[PDB]
């Protein structure tokens, strides 16, 4: 069976019907659900009513899974990490940023179903990495491939936050430890497509080190706004057993943070991803 | 007939049916329109296949409408301005702004409707001053409340892009004449609902009179990205005929140009306002 | 004997001539000494061949003395640090800060002697913190007056910069555990005087507490970058056995480096202030 | 006679004697006073008591003359501006720029002679243009190379400020038609030494034209405030009789608005450079 695949703009998402996800899919499905993650970079599904285990199958078959022991996950299912915000776990994922880019080998990707949600808020949204770094003048795009940056655990987790208790303070402490600072490419070349993308995200990323400070920070400045341009974006109103698949090497989201005391429950599947890499045109 | 009312988010934005705007409107129809657009600041209607004719009566129900000399109006119907862009007539509203506060009475609101549109793209956001304003810290709130600041044609019009012929130079300089610029205040006291909202925009605010040149710097580039906040805002993906109301007092709006050299024809209706004042809570 | 002193600007800085600070002052010659540094916040004395020993009999007439957490001091005097600058031991204060913000009181004043110099450079600023509170519009200093804004040892030493050797990074820890972060107020009044000073420096201010975060960066960004202002500041260019004495309560200085390889030797003494507080007026 | 110079720092400035500028200089002298002010950038001499006569007759031997369009005149010595400041006519030049790069050829130099001074205050700085290039990282270099950045005489000579009399309005109408806006090199090649400096200066530079606005607003707001980092300075404290002599291709400078009511008054000669142009290297 043919999908069928309506863009939501010209550079980024993509709205997928005509693919049952809780059952297998066809090898020909299946393609053509990759290459339009690939093309559109996330892609939405709509009312799929998926079990942690189906959405274990599913999101295996773009590439190995993320276990945490830090998160609850789904019962019987430890790939299946359960988001559950509230009053007593307020969410912190209203800030641009791509997953977990101060490890070596960030995730590629995820899969992302709603559960419960609150009566009206909680949007999401998607920032082209690919569509900002070809809206660089030339200057900017030959200036900005083949630097490094520095991607810090520590400026999404910072230490003021982590004082009310000396319990909370070293666990802090063990976290930092484990997770040193480390380099990316400021421009990424995605292993798959060969398409550039812009590299760096206001959650993560301290400086570029192959510049001064001062220039860093003028840099870095007008990134995190350039990324914020609405025609590098997708936004999506969630409905429950709604699905989202994205591409975590070359776009950066942002989850609403406009619905407290109400709760949200949201189930994640991170697709493992390697080493960020740049390679010249 | 009780009009649908759906909200699009907690703070901005609704969709509404169950009111035909071709054929008038019941009072009772009105008085919720009316109020949607009060709270909700932006409202969406679908399937509304308006004439200029249909869409002038329905905009003047709000206030009465701005007549231009300069743009190009529907056949018949001077009060519609057609917005009709292309190659030969790139499209200007991709910055965040405030229609024409460059004046001294801003228009209150604009009626818009989509008559012909590109395959994909030309998506347009709306941003909510009211949920800006509330969202500033307490010191933030009544540093700006009170100030007053310049607003200036040239910020959105410089002379650098009106140099190609002399005509061109010396007409823009004769707007200039007509258009000094002017003063406005920080935040905005909604002359029907008492909300406070910000009031500047990048679009035409440059100064920031009330405080040193380099404060109103420091001030107005942090308020220029408050506003992109994605909490405060609605994004709105066209069809064919649908019809979008909302409150020039309170917003500001951004209109992707994400579609040349493909062909986009809008018709507005711009309901004339008056004068801002803020009123200290 | 009556002092000699010759303003060097309208705002900050005098030239002293008619005190041997190498023996004995008077009684009366230390008060005319003591309110010129007052009245002109730093002073300056010239052809003063003074010793360690002598230098902190001086520095212990205005009061108690402290002893730096990292700095080398002189041989057999703890509280004189020792400023040795050269390739093996770079220059680390050509940034804008006060002396020791990050304990409860920090010194009130300090002196600063003039030992080995470098054929040219390593000239030395003094910005006033009165004349740039004075040049805030008075919407600012109704901002600011009562905030209160994080001071951090690590700022200015940060642990990257310790990790050479065991003893060192020892020696960090330690001085992290006596030295941890705490408040100030972002406006100090000045205890004497009764005039109103910015309280801030980039050498150890993080952020300010009582804004937002974004709030905090667009403050300090501005504060930053206006006490840079040339009318604040008094630049000095250092002959052999000068000696600055300068109010630390409402001040902030800066030590060019631009003189490796050569060598640069100076002294310091540093005196305990009282708690910074703010009382409006 | 040989000239004595003195350094006064490792990248600009030094202090001559030896020279009498009232009275005619041997070629011998002259060729040592260019090549101290080529070598050092700015050089003061003190205890010049120069008539604008003089003054002229020395700026004469360096090349042609700049006449100012809107500055005043010496009485019969139409190429000496009088800077004639106090309550009537408050200073115009605390702000960082080069003297007249809104022409086609800047002046390579000026001549500054200090007629009246106030009691304390009216320092004037300089910043080299050299250093600051050899400050930036590679990558900063290699950007900014071969850029070009809009010039506007406007820019410091605004029409608001212009608009008291009919007399002055009209004579700013003139210096606005006959100076145009025109571009300049943001990297500027020494025609003689063949060093390489930053061309961009606050005072008249309003946009990069190789880049995005947004671009060019993030560059230009690094680069007006790199410049003005201590270590590329120079600050001079006037005495009656003063004479300062600059090297105009590749410095800024800034003199403190620090004296009112107390009056100043200072001469200036002018003396047009070449085309200013950029030879990679």
């Amino acid at each position: 069976e043919r999908l069928s695949i309506t863009p939501l703009g010209p550079y980024i998402g993509a709205q997928i019907s005509g693919a049952d996800l809780t059952r297998p899919l066809s090898d020909n499905q299946f393609e053509q659900l990759y290459h339009a993650v690939l093309r559109h970079q996330v892609v939405f599904l709509r009312d799929q009513a998926i079990t942690p285990q189906q959405q274990r199958a599913l999101a295996q078959r773009f590439g190995e899974l993320h276990i945490h022991p830090v998160y609850p996950h789904a019962e019987g299912v430890d790939e299946i990490i359960v988001l559950d915000t509230h009053n007593d776990n307020p969410p912190d994922n209203d800030n641009w940023h791509t997953d977990v880019t101060f490890i070596e080998t960030p995730p590629a990707g995820a899969i992302l179903a709603a559960k419960e949600l609150p009566s009206t808020g909680g949007d999401t949204l998607w920032t082209s990495g690919i569509a900002a770094y070809e809206a660089l003048s030339v200057p900017f795009r030959q200036l900005l491939s083949g630097l490094r940056a520095e991607h810090d655990f520590r400026k999404s987790f910072p230490e003021y936050k982590y004082r009310k208790t000396e319990e909370e303070h070293q666990r802090w402490r063990e976290a930092v430890a484990k997770n040193p600072p480390l380099l990316h490419p400021v421009v990424r070349t995605h292993p798959v497509s060969g398409k550039q993308a812009l590299f760096v995200n206001e959650g993560f990323t301290t400086r570029i080190v192959d510049v001064s400070e001062k220039e860093s920070e003028a840099l870095l400045s007008f990134l995190f706004a350039h990324i914020t341009k609405p025609e590098f974006q997708v936004r999506w109103r969630w409905q429950p057993n709604d699905i989202a698949i994205w591409d975590n090497r070359v776009t950066q989201h942002y989850a609403n943070a406009d619905y407290l005391p109400q709760r949200r429950i949201m189930h994640r599947a991170t697709i493992l991803g390697d080493k960020p890499f740049y390679r010249a045109g």
